[PDB]
């Protein structure tokens, strides 16, 4: 099947934004990880595909998404970053993990209805 970018657009971004409307879950991925600022310059190093909530929704604003799997994947991707990266106990881990809960929770009806 041909998934037109406009068409995964308006079906994937309310997933996103359950994401988004996560506080204070989601402000640590709303934006890219800053190994710079975070001084942590090992995290590339374990981290080799840097994904999070903005570069998630720009892949869908900018049509980089071919089929909606690739969608579910970064979001994953996402989550597998943080957990790896991540203390078990650090804010991060238990954030990611109520991420996850919402995610599960609203991407099932959607993938239903794509294909
Ligand atoms: C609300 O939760 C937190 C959690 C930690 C901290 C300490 C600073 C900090 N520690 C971070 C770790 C990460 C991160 C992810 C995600 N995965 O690996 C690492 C490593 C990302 C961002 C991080 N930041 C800035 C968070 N701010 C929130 C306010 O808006 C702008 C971003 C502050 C607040």
């Amino acid at each position: 099947k041909i998934f037109k970018p406009e068409e995964l657009r308006q079906a994937l971004m309310p997933t996103l934004e359950a994401l988004y409307r996560q506080d204070p879950e989601s402000l640590p991925f709303r934006q890219p990880v800053d190994p710079q600022l975070l001084g942590i310059p090992d995290y590339f190093d374990i981290v080799k595909n840097p994904m999070d909530l903005s570069t998630i929704k720009r892949k869908l604003d900018t049509g980089q998404y071919q089929e909606p799997w690739q969608y579910v994947d970064d979001v994953w991707l996402m989550f597998n970053n943080a957990w790896l990266y991540n203390r078990k106990t650090s804010r991060v881990y238990k954030f990611c993990s109520k991420l996850a809960e919402v995610f599960e929770q609203e991407i099932d009806p959607v993938m239903q209805s794509l294909g």
